[PDB]
């Protein structure tokens, strides 16, 4: 049966509209599992061509939601192209989401000593990147590349592949150049709206849903979420990002549930899709060799017991770095791998239990995502 949908892009493709409609329905029946770099990075994969994942090697199915970033789209594409892997994911009925770790438009010519010129260069660059600002052409080059990529992102029948495009995330912190010490709330909203407008109207992107994702609030109120919210005319997906402690984390898990509940209630009221766009044990704790072998079980149990938080469409965990990160090298991964270390520490069992849970949805559990009839 056709359902009526209201997207940021009133001219979005039918598959894009179908994706939205699919999540609207599915979200009250399951929570999909997402994973950054699902088929491009893994501790146990032997090909990064889009056909394998650590998730698959752990549980026998791929994540339903495949996360990537503009680090694979905008020059210099440090994370490498992903067109082929996105296409493989879409062909298996997966859902694609792309975040945006854009370089700093004010300082990107100064790259050399990390983090200068990157997302992590905290030099405020919002004011100088909006129209009238000296660095607006630099930001526009990024957006041009995102648009060209989207506009050519086609399946074997020549139809555009939908993508959930997540702009200027984690913006209630100040580690990025678009953060809260770097912009007034209005300036942040203008940056987000300008960017969406540029992609949709100036460049003609028709295969994006737009997500907004601040960090978790410890004072969980609608007013706090709304402070930097770009507005219902500009967002399709209401998310948030949260990273917690590996130990003594009950209060943190409660906060996860509270934030998920808030976005779920807001989403119902506003005609949006609520999600947890990033969640995980904080990287430093994993990098120190620490583990919580009940983490996934805690996550699913807490979320699905809550009548609001359970209504999220998906949650996504971060990348499984194949050789970790510079420490020597230290671990930096979120999906427990099918390997002796995760067998022995109990994390594999934890994840396998999460997979077995009736309420989680992996790629074979989602069907008919893109062929649902819709009205506007
Ligand atoms: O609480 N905080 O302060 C906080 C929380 C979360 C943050 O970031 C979010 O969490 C994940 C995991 O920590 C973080 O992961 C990084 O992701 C980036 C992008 O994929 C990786 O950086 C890239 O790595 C490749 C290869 O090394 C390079 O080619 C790229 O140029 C780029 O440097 C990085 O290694 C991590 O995996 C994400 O950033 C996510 F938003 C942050 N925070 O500062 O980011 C703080
Ligand atoms: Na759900
Ligand atoms: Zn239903
Ligand atoms: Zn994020």
């Amino acid at each position: 049966k056709p359902v009526t949908v209201k997207l940021v892009d009133s001219q979005a493709t039918m598959e894009t509209r179908s994706l939205f409609a699919f999540m609207q329905e599915q979200r009250r029946h399951s929570i999909m599992f997402g994973h950054q770099h699902e088929t491009t990075q893994g501790l146990t994969i032997t090909r990064t061509d889009g056909t394998q994942s650590d998730t698959f090697n752990a549980v026998g199915d791929f994540a339903a939601v495949y996360g990537w970033d503009t680090l694979s789209i905008v020059a210099p594409k440090a994370e490498g192209d992903i067109v082929a892997q996105v296409k493989k994911a879409y062909a298996r009925g997966g859902i694609i989401t792309v975040s945006s770790h854009f370089d700093n438009p004010k300082t990107d010519t100064q790259k050399g000593v990390w983090p200068v010129g990157t997302s992590w260069d905290q030099t405020p660059a919002v004011v100088d990147s909006l129209p009238g600002g000296a660095y607006n052409p630099v930001l526009n080059g990024y957006l041009d590349q995102v648009a060209e990529w989207a506009n050519n992102l086609k399946d074997e029948q020549g139809r555009l592949i939908p993508v959930i495009f997540r702009l200027y995330h984690a913006n209630t912190g100040s580690w990025f150049w678009w953060g809260d010490k770097q912009s007034t709330p209005e300036q942040y909203k203008q940056l987000f709206r300008y960017s969406v407008e540029y992609l949709r109207d100036v460049k003609g992107v028709r295969n994006f849903l737009y997500a907004y994702s601040p960090n978790n609030f410890w004072d969980v109120t609608e007013a706090n979420y709304l402070e930097r919210y770009p507005g219902d005319e500009w967002v399709d997906v209401l998310g948030f990002d949260t990273y917690g402690p590996v130990a003594d984390n009950a209060d943190w898990f409660r906060n996860v549930v509270a934030n998920a509940a808030l976005v779920a209630r807001m989403a119902e009221a506003r005609g949006k899709i609520p999600v947890i766009s990033e969640i995980g044990i904080r990287a430093p704790d994993i990098e120190a060799g620490l583990y919580d072998n009940q983490w996934y079980r805690k996550l699913i149990s807490g979320l699905k017991a809550d009548p609001d938080a359970r209504e999220i469409a998906f949650l996504l965990v971060w990348r499984n770095a194949p050789q970790g990160v510079p420490g020597t090298q230290v671990p930096h991964y979120w999906v427990p791998a099918n390997r002796p270390e995760n067998i022995n520490n109990g994390t594999l069992e934890d994840f396998q239990a999460f997979y077995a849970d009736e309420f989680t949805a992996f790629n074979r559990d989602i069907e008919q995502v893109y062929q649902r009839p819709t009205l506007i």
